[PDB]
């Protein structure tokens, strides 16, 4: 056949992550330094809330999503596929499919939320990447990301003053977690802890 | 720094790059469109395709190395070359995940924007993207394999009356190509006179063998 | 310099690395060993087996992070851990093509020196496993080892249980003829020394999972 | 079953090279700086002669092998798999299988040849890597290695007389090649008249462009 030939060229880059391992997917904004030219400083409230709604939507549509952390213009999502013994994988851990769909989902909701408040704003695009992490390295990832949060935070505030203790999401970002009330829901945790002081906040979704 | 170096190695473990100076094909297919096209008209919705055609142009405009964009059903195939000269650079330096995700993202934002207008309240449409490389002699055969699947889907959609009288886009899908016009220049435009590539192979190979 | 950078980009396109701090398994199967073992005894050749046992030792003595080397038929599996400490380095920095080739190269180098008393060649592949699957791997190889052994004895001269039922006691046969064999580091006294030994009393991993899990969990 | 799940982990690193494309395989000696301690300087005949035979054995067993180039302790091999429309790739372009069996092949033979003259010599080991190249670069690759071989040749010769030339044979100056020779029988022989590729581009491209 010729479909066998063409599909063969395709499969040469059909990469699959090994299963039963933590999966972290990061979605950073594409050229947001130009996109946030009209946004306010040091932090834009409307811009931050757009991510929060976007993070929920991602968590609501991604199989195995347990935790979503937001900062600056990036979104990181912890995905587990070893909850039970027969737990299925999202797209069978198809590397390209995970990175693209997540980016696509984060692109759809973010735009539709932003355009409601800003109908003249240009389209916003996102890049996505996937990776695996050993269990003992999952908490260290979000710590490393949160240390990047605070560093960027103090740099953004000091840039206004010359060339004390801001709110939570302005200091170390926030997370979107599962909440119970018996039904399940995702909600923005404004009381986000410093992960280095409360590692179990992440590890509760890692070791299970 | 120290902790960032360790984390980067895990990330770089799946930092795959496509080899340079080779034809690149990015296919962007719509996720769960069988559910999404519930309200759309059968067998051919002119507004459904027009939203794709507006997206195809958007993709070709922003994707570095874009030469041709063939549309069919719910999928979009983009041909990319990075060997136009010796100083030619690749899109995102041929980062596999980045090309696949940015493309699927660009396709998503433009499609929803067009569809939102004149259809208020429609559910969000999403896309998945994949990248690959092809030897020059196989590039034409890729589109033929795609143009053949189009006609297969076309006649099967008509069934569930002359088929050959139907428009070229309903029968064989429609490519979009950079057209040259005079004003005061280049311009991406939809080719409604899209030929049967199996017959006219140079229609695609013209961008391949540069 | 400039040209070299260009070529390297093509080469680096397939410089793939396994994620670190994760159990790495390397399997080395023989190439065309059906032809190679023509002069060898059936169902089992003692001289052919002992060569692998020396090869497994040679490998373990040289693979950085090697903890367990299981032998069976014409295959050689090796458990490699790189998370023993906090500053534990990875063999070749987990370069996939490298550890797959140097392994096969090593096994080739020794297996020919021993047997020279044609040429045998090998293939090598590497992968990572989650901690709770390492045990299941060697079990899978060991269970496969038994099936081949029962099917080999029955031959000269349907299901595996049916063949065992008919056929000369099979359980009377030694361990290596039954469920393959492992080689591990043993600690002995000759005055507190250490060496890689061929564990002739290799347990059924399905029964004794800790036999392998001791190398997976610190 | 458990067998299906286990093969799944394995398949996660069962990488395949794209087909209909030049495949270059490089085989380099592992820590030969130690192995060649007993060997002469700057150019050891018996060491190089062992590689020449190894290059024969490699080309005699690699499906699609066209050209083999020897330098220092490395061995490069050009592999095409598009000579015909039905040409099959070696090991179906399995990256790990190509890389490993190649190095295993080299190791098995190199130790056999070297043992004839040096029975006291320790075991030699090789590492193998595999890649693909667009046709434009195949000649360039071998030039890159050959220009590298020339640099080292001049420097190493300069080591013996001063601390810190064209009269020397070809292999001591710019390495050597192994091509299939026709005499109607065929055989892989050592081209002792191996040209400077940068001048004779067709010497390599003749296997590339078919
Ligand atoms: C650190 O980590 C932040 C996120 O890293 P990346 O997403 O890799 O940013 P980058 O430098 O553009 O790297 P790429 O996205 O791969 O091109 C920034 C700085
Ligand atoms: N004013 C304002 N700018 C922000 C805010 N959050 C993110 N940004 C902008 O987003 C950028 C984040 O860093 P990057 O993601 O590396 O910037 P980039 O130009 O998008 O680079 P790429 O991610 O590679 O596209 C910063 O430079 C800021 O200018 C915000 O809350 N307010
Ligand atoms: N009404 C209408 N439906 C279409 C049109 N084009 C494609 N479709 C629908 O899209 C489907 C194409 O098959 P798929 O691409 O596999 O549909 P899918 O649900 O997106 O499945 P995935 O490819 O896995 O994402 C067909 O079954 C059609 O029902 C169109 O032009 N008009
Ligand atoms: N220009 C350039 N040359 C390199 C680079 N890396 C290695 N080389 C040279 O290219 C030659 C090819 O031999 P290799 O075995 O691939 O080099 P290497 O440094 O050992 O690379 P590894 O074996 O993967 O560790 C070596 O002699 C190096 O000196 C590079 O990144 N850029
Ligand atoms: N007579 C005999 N043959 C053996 C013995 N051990 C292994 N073999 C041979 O080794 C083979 C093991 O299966 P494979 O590894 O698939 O054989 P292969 O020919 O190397 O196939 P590939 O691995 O794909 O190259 C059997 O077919 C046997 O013929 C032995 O102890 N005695
Ligand atoms: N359950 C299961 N078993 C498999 C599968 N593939 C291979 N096996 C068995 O597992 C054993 C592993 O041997 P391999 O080295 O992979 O031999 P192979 O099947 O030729 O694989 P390659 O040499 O890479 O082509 C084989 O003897 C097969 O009988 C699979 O997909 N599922
Ligand atoms: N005496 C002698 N030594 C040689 C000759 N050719 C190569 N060598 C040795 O082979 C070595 C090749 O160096 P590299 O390939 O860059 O690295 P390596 O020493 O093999 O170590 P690795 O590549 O990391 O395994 C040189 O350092 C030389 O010492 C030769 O003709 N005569
Ligand atoms: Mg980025
Ligand atoms: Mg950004
Ligand atoms: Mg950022
Ligand atoms: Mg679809
Ligand atoms: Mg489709
Ligand atoms: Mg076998
Ligand atoms: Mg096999
Ligand atoms: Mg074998
Ligand atoms: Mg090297
Ligand atoms: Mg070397
Ligand atoms: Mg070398």
């Amino acid at each position: 056949s010729i479909g066998d030939r063409m599909k063969r060229y395709e499969n040469a880059y059909r990469i699959k992550l090994p299963e039963r391992m933590p999966v972290i997917v990061r979605i950073d904004g594409a050229h947001f330094h130009t996109y946030t030219k009209g946004c306010a400083k040091p932090f834009d409230q409307d811009l931050a809330e757009a991510f929060w709604e976007t993070c929920k939507y991602l968590a609501q549509n991604i199989m195995g999503a347990k935790l979503v952390y937001h900062q600056s213009d990036e979104i990181s999502i912890l995905i587990t596929n070893y909850d039970k013994l027969t737990t299925q994988s999202w797209f069978e851990n198809n590397l390209q499919k995970i990175a693209s769909v997540s980016a696509s989902m984060a692109t759809a909701k973010f735009n539709e939320v932003m355009r409601e408040k800003y109908p003249d704003k240009p389209l916003a695009t996102f890049d996505g990447r996937a990776q695996v992490l050993p269990q003992d390295e999952v908490a260290n990832y979000f710590i490393w990301r949160q240390q990047d949060a605070s560093k960027n935070s103090i740099s953004m505030v000091a840039q206004a003053n010359f060339p004390n203790d801001l709110p939570v999401w302005q200091k170390r970002g926030i997370c979107i977690i599962k909440e119970f009330y018996l039904r399940s829901r995702w909600s923005v945790d404004h009381e986000t802890p410093i992960i280095s002081k409360d590692r179990e906040y992440v590890e509760q979704f890692v070791y299970l």
